[PDB]
C-alpha cells in the first residue's frame, strides 16, 4: 500500500468546489473583454452544464461566478473516494472549459470537497454568494484604478484599505454605478436539470404529443439566497 | 474553512503522481484511432507530459507514460504537499493539454493519485510500471489478433485470462505477429525529461544492464 | 510540524467514536473471569464509560457498551474535530480507566475509530451495534455449551459457522439454556447517560415500540 | 463505508510521538516532588520499556522526557493504519503508566505520527532533545518563581519574556545552578533492546554457559545527539 490517500473517503452531502488556477495569467493576452467578458461567463456556465450532462456523475445543481464552480452532491460518485472525485471532476472541467473557449494553451482547475451536514447547505451557498458580491466590487474597483494609470500592486494595497461605500465613491467618480450592472455579475449563475410542460408534434410521427421531456437550464437572474424570494428558491433546488 | 476537511491532507517528498485516463476507450472513440495501438494517440500523451513539464510551473524530475497513464516524479513538492491541490490541478492541467493536443470535441478526464515512496524504493516503482506496460502490451495485441479471427468480444476476453503469456505469445507468432520486434514505445513506454525537454521513445528495460544506470541518472 | 501530516485530518459533527478492546481474551486472561460472560468485567466496562463521561472533560451525549466495545455519541466535537487527537486521547483515557476499575497487573489497550454519520442515520448506527451485540451473544453461549460437551477448540468454532442461528438456538434449548431469558445486558448491552449519570442495564431493542422513542430521547 | 479514517495509512519510517495530556492537572495533588520527581521519570522510562516488551509492536527504540515518549518504527504495525496505531499505542501507554504509578484516577496520552524520510530521522531527535532543554529551563524557572510568591499566569508571561541567560541569572539568585543537575533532566532517556556478552551458570543444569541473551536497557546518561559523541550514538540506534 503505497497509494495511501486512495482509500480516503467522504460521506454525503458534499459540495465540490472547483476554482480556476491563476486564470488572470493563463488567460491573459487572449483578448477577453475587461473586467467582465460575457463570452467567458457563458463558457463557465456551459462547462457546468456539460459536466451535468456528460460526466456520468450526478450533481443536483451547479453554482458559478468568476472562476469557480460549486457542485452539490447527494449521490456520491466513485464511492466517495476523495482523490478520485477531486482529480476527475477538476479534469473534466479543465477539458470542457478548454473546448468551450477553444484554448490553445492549457489551463487548470483545483478542486476541494466541502464536508457539510444537510441543514448547513443553504448557508454554504450564502457564503459563496457573499464572495460573489465581494469579487464583483473588487473586479470593477481594480478595473477603474488601472484605467486611472494605477499600478498592479498599488491598486491591490488600495483595495484592501478602503471600504465598500468608499470604493463605491471612487467607482462613481469614474462614471461607474454598480446598481446598473447585470444581476449575474454580482449574484452568479445556477445550472440545474429541470422538467417543464411540453406540448408538440412528434419529430417522426408527427402527431401532437404532451410526452414531457428533461432539460438542463441556466438561470442568469437568480435571487439573493439569503432573502425573502431566495430562501424557497434554494430549498427547492436542494429539496 | 473547517468544512474543507481534506484541504490540509498532506504528503512528504519524494512522491510520484500517477494520472490515468478515465474511460478513454469510450470517450476517445469516434476519433477513429487505429487498433490496437495508434501512434497519434501516443504522441499526444507524450506531448501532453512535455507541455506539463514546460508550462505547469511545477517541477517534476521526469515523466513516464504508456497506454492511458502518465507518472511524474517529484522530489520538490508542489503546493506544500497538499494532496487535494496536487491531484486536482495536475489532472486538470493534463485534461486541458490532451484536449488541445487532440483538438477534442467532447470532454475527457484523467484521475490522479499520489504514490508515497522512500527514496530507495523509487527505481522499483518504475520497474512495476514498466512491467504493467509489458502486460498491457501483450493483452492488447492478443485481443486484437483474436478479434481478427472472428472472435466475439467477451469470448476473446475469456481466452486471454485462461491462457498463459507463453501461449498468447506462441499464438501471436503463428499468425505473423512477433511481440519482440513490435515498436519499443508500445512494449516499454516513453520517458520525457529535461536535458531542453526530450522524449525518449527507445528506452531500456529498467532492471537490465543499461537500464539500471539509466534510471539512476533520471532520479539523480 | 509539516511532518505531522495526519495532525490536521479532521471530522465534522455529529460523530460516533467506537472503542474496542484489543486482544482482551489473551491480555485479561489470568483474571480468571467466568465463562462465557462475567458480570464483573461488564461492570468494569460500564463504569469505565461512566468515568469518561464524568471526568474526561469531553462531552459525549451517551455511551453504549457490550462485549469489549464502547460507542460514544458526540454532537459537540472534542479538539476541534482533530481525528488523531480524538482517537488517541479517548482510547488512552479508556485504557487508563479500565486498568483502574480492574486494578490490572499487566497493560491492556483499546483501539478507536470515528464513524461519520448524518444526523438522520444515527439511530440506524446503534441498531447495527445492538444487532452485533445479539450476534455475539448467540455465538458465545453456543461456543460455551459446545466446549462443555467435550468439543475441541477449533471444532466448536466450525460448528458455529456451519449451522444457522435457529439451530444453535434449538441446540442451546435442548441442553437447558434458554437464550430469551438470559440477562438483558448480555443480549442487548448497557446504556450510560446523563440524567447525574445513570447505567441502564435493561434497555429495549432499539427498533421496537418502546425502543424507537427511547433512542430519540438519548439523541435529543 | 462510514468509517472513513479507518483506511488512512502511513509508510515507514515513522515516529510515533505520545504526549501526556494535561498531566499538570490530572497528576496534581498526588504528592509528586516538584519540579522533578525521579519516581515519575522512572515510571515513564519503565512504561516505554513495558511497551517495547509486551505490546507486540516492534519499535527500534524509545526516547522520553517530561511527559512525552517517541517511538521509532521501521517495521510498521497494523499495516500502517493511522487510526489503529495512534489509538492502540496511546492506550497501551495510558494503561502501562497507570500500572507503574498505581494511579487511582485516569490519565490520557495523545498520539501523533511523524512522517519522516530515513535521512531526516537524526534531525527529528535533535529537535526533540532541543525541546527537552527548553522544558528543563522552563520547569526550573517556573519552580523558582512560584517559590518567590509568584502567581500562575504571572510566572507564565514572565518566562516567555526574558532570555535563557536572564532566566539563568534569576535561577542563580535562588541558589540554582542548572549545570549541577543530572544529565537526564535536560537530555531525556533512551530505552532500547540490547545484546550483551553473557557468561553464567545455567539455572537448571547448572553448567557454565556463554549462550547470549537479550535485554531492554534504559540509558539515563545519553550524549547530546548533535555533537561529536552523539552522532555515532544515534546512528547506531537507528542503523
Amino acid at each position: 500500500t503505497r497509494e495511501i490517500y486512495a482509500e480516503m473517503r467522504c460521506i454525503p452531502p458534499v459540495v465540490l468546489r472547483a476554482d480556476g488556477r491563476n486564470f488572470k495569467n493563463t488567460l491573459s493576452g487572449l483578448g477577453f473583454e475587461k473586467p467582465y467578458d460575457k463570452t467567458f461567463a457563458r463558457a463557465m456556465a456551459d462547462t457546468a452544464e456539460l459536466f451535468i450532462k456528460k460526466s456520468g456523475l450526478s450533481p443536483l445543481f451547479a453554482y458559478t461566478f468568476s472562476d469557480e464552480i460549486s457542485f452539490l452532491f447527494t449521490d456520491l460518485p466513485f464511492d466517495g473516494r476523495v482523490e478520485k472525485i477531486d482529480s476527475v471532476v477538476a479534469s473534466f472541467l479543465g477539458s470542457a472549459l478548454t473546448i468551450k473557449l477553444r484554448l490553445e494553451e492549457p489551463i487548470a482547475f483545483d478542486s476541494r470537497l466541502v464536508a457539510l451536514q444537510k441543514e448547513e447547505i443553504p448557508e454554504y451557498f450564502h457564503r459563496r454568494q457573499l464572495e460573489a458580491w465581494r469579487n464583483f466590487v473588487a473586479s470593477w474597483g481594480y478595473y477603474a484604478l488601472r484605467n486611472e494609470g494605477m499600478g498592479r500592486n498599488e491598486a491591490a494595497k488600495y483595495l484592501k484599505r478602503k471600504k465598500e461605500s468608499e470604493i463605491h465613491e471612487m467607482l462613481f467618480e469614474r462614471g461607474i454605478n454598480l446598481a446598473t450592472l447585470p444581476s449575474w455579475q454580482r449574484r452568479g449563475v445556477i445550472i440545474s436539470k429541470e422538467a417543464r410542460e411540453i406540448q408538440g408534434f412528434n419529430p417522426v410521427s408527427g402527431k401532437e404529443e404532451k410526452s414531457l421531456r428533461r432539460k438542463i437550464t441556466q438561470n442568469w437572474e437568480i435571487p439573493k439566497f439569503k432573502s425573502e424570494k431566495g430562501i424557497p428558491f434554494l430549498e427547492k433546488l436542494i429539496n
